[PDB]
């Protein structure tokens, strides 16, 4: 599924991401835009053998288990295929766990390069939440 911006913001809001660990909602909408262009099916394979899965590009070396990544820690205790669902619940619950690390949202490279530091509140304006 490819989510609309406001559609995704609302889905994320109802799952507890607004101001999760300080981070306002537009941070997560901006992270999903530059990570996958709001597409739940996005996958990117990395040269170390891990793959990034779903709308928030969660990595299989640390967070989910896909069967093919040497040394997967599977810290979110999920199959990576669960992250390719049109339902984002599994992705958001894992993302909360990722964001709880010392690095916070810097675990998302696209958010640190294209979102961090800007007025990310723009990503939810016009959405009547
Ligand atoms: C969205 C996504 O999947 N992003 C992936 C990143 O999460 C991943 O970054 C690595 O994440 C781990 C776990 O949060 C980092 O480990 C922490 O590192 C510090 C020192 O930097 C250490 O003291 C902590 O104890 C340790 N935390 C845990 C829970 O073990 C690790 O440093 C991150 N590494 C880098 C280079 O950022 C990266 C790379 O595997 O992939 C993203 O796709």
């Amino acid at each position: 599924k490819v989510y609309g911006r406001c559609e995704l913001a609302a889905a994320m809001k109802r799952l507890g991401l607004d101001n999760y660990r300080g981070y306002s909602l537009g941070n997560w909408v901006c992270a999903a835009k530059f990570e996958s262009n709001f597409n739940t099916h996005a996958t990117n394979r990395n040269t170390d053998g891990s793959t990034d899965y779903g709308i928030l590009q969660i990595n299989s070396r640390w967070w989910c288990n896909d069967g093919r990544t040497p040394g997967s820690k599977n810290l979110c205790n999920i199959p990576c295929s669960a992250l390719l669902s049109s339902d984002i619940t599994a992705s958001v619950n894992c993302a909360k766990k990722i964001a709880s690390g010392g690095n916070g949202m810097n675990a998302w490279v696209a958010w640190r390069n294209r979102c961090k530091g800007t007025d990310v509140h723009a990503w939810i304006r016009g959405c009547r939440l």
